[PDB]
């Protein structure tokens, strides 16, 4: 009940930044209505992560997966994107530029993206973009891209403050959009940094509906998200960052 067949198919080998980091088939994001000329067009390295508000854990775009990325965003109806990495860190590409330059607009396949406005904050940049299907400007929607950019080249942030203030914002943005789709989260492989944010965001929403006293079980939550995408949270720094984040959030509310 836990296969990764599709991700291993010969035709999707170029659609993964790491041959060894693949999506489970049951939680795999299936892409419909793609170019009928392509051998396979229903694939993208991304999994739906639903607590048990949903999330989409994926890798940063590859030069050849950018259109797939937007098709996913359009289909799933996502309205918020969380980029947890720079395009390149320590001379290594983690995500290709998949959004247009300021005030510009590009067409990625059948998807038109207009960069409406870019605004900076301490740890991140917010990009207001308009997504629509070419020729059908009756499908346009705004997608808010939250680009975290101060994450350290090595290890994790020494203080959770930034990430928390960041996620509070992403949070209210998501709840201000009527029935917005899953929140897309992505880093280089979509498991390490990506898992950490999601796990944190998940635990924080609990402390929201519940109170600063509810039963919080980190290992259980992590285990839970890993059953939907393996690798979620890969380092000890990340692991401990989650604990710190949660405690910091608690102490903040007080
Ligand atoms: C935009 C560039 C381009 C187009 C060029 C063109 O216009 O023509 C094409 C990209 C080609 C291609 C997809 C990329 C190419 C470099 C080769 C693919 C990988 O580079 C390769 C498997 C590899 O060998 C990488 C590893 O050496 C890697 C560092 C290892 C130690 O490390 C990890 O596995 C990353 C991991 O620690 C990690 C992270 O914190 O980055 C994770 C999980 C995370 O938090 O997300």
């Amino acid at each position: 009940l836990y296969s990764r067949k599709e991700g291993q198919r010969q035709e999707n080998k170029n659609k993964n930044r790491y041959k060894n980091i693949l999506p489970f088939d049951h939680t795999r994001v299936v892409l419909h209505d793609g170019d009928p000329n392509e051998p396979v067009s229903d694939y993208i390295n991304a999994n739906i992560i639903m607590p048990e508000k949903s999330y989409i854990a994926t890798q940063g775009c590859l030069q050849n997966t950018v259109n797939d990325f937007w098709r996913m965003v359009f289909q799933e109806n996502s309205r918020v994107i969380v980029m947890t990495t720079k395009e390149v860190e320590r001379g290594k590409s983690k995500c290709v530029k998949y959004w247009p330059d300021e005030y510009a607009l590009k067409e990625y396949g059948v998807m038109r993206v207009r960069n409406v406005k870019e605004s900076a904050a301490h740890d991140y940049t917010l990009r207001e973009l308009k997504l629509s299907k070419v020729g059908q400007g009756n499908t346009e929607r705004t997608v808010w891209q939250y680009h975290f950019r101060t994450w350290p080249d090595h290890g994790v942030p020494s203080d959770p403050g930034g990430v928390l203030d960041f996620l509070e914002e992403v949070h209210h943005k998501q709840e201000s959009i009527m029935d917005a789709g899953p929140v897309v989260v992505h880093c280089s492989a979509g498991i390490g940094r990506t898992g950490t944010f999601i796990v944190i965001d998940i635990l924080i929403d609990i402390i929201r509906e519940k109170g600063v006293d509810c039963d919080i079980d980190v290992p259980k939550t992590i285990q839970m998200v890993r059953s939907q995408r393996s690798g979620m949270v890969q380092t000890e720094a990340q692991y401990r960052f989650i604990y710190m984040a949660v405690q910091h959030y608690i102490e903040t509310l007080q």
